């Protein structure tokens, strides 16, 4: 029945709505224009950068502990999410922490890709907008870190996902009973492939001429899977360059 999918698939957008404070749809208004009220403070170089902390110890540094502050707070609101899919809390405890310690990354990259498009991105809830180009320009090793998740977010853009879309993509994601040492693969694959259904739906009713956007939306995991092994080198090296910086204690358990 696919009753049953579609009302699968509402919970999870509400679930999603409440998990998450900066939407896609908020996003999408804050950067298109459609304000008097939302438009945000633009940093593009390091006066306005001044300027911005006022209106909202190197610069390189300053904005990668931004970085890593926001991705911990991101891990507690997928941490919530997970726990509303239909399934998650009946399982393992040791799956449950696999689960997330694997895909809480996937999800961190899908949702940005949101707050996204080719100039720049949204930050401090959507009251500052940072250019890719200052963020490309940032001393060595920070200089390129973000440059591959603008690439991928370009890309991902174009499918035209919204927020009911991307809300079961995300659930795909955390279920997936391929990760390196899941104890109970099967319970996790069943709840998947019930994602899978209610996600290829959904994209059927709410993309109906968009030929075979299912299929090309599970390719993206590939894309995923890239940024995150890239990032993981990128983290490596900054670990030997700055011996005073320190990696949040959530993010070292996951990357360990
Ligand atoms: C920050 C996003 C970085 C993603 C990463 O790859 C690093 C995450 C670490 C990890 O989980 O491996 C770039 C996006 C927006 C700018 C972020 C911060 C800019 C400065 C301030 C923003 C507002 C408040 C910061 C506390």
């Amino acid at each position: 029945e696919s009753a049953d999918l579609r009302a699968l698939a509402k919970h999870l957008y509400d679930s999603y709505i409440k998990s998450f404070p900066l939407t896609k749809a908020k996003a999408r208004a804050i950067l298109t224009g459609k304000t008097t009220d939302k438009s945000p403070f633009v940093i593009y170089d390091m006066n306005s950068l001044m300027m911005g902390e006022d209106k909202i110890k190197e610069v390189a540094i300053r904005i990668f502990q931004g970085c890593q502050f926001r991705s911990v707070e991101a891990v507690q609101e997928i941490t919530e999410y997970a726990k509303s899919i239909p399934g998650f809390v009946n399982l393992d405890l040791n799956d449950q922490v696999t689960l997330l310690k694997y895909g809480v990354h996937e999800i961190i990259y899908t949702m940005l890709a949101s707050l996204m498009n080719k100039d720049g991105v949204l930050i401090s809830e959507g009251q500052g907008f940072m250019t890719r180009e200052f963020l490309k320009s940032l001393r060595k090793p920070f200089g390129d870190f973000m440059e591959p998740k603008f690439e991928f977010a370009v890309k991902f853009n174009a499918l035209e996902l919204d927020d009911s879309d991307l809300a079961i993509f995300i659930a795909v994601i955390i279920l997936s009973g391929d990760r390196p040492g899941l104890l109970n693969v099967k319970p996790i694959e069943d709840i998947q492939d019930n994602l899978l259904q209610a996600l290829e739906l959904q994209l059927k009713l709410n993309h109906p001429e968009s030929s075979q956007l299912f299929a090309k939306l599970l390719q993206k995991m590939t894309d995923l899977r890239q940024i995150v092994t890239e990032h993981v080198q990128l983290l490596q090296v900054i670990k030997k360059t700055e011996t005073d910086m320190s990696l949040h204690p959530l993010l070292q358990e996951i990357y360990k």
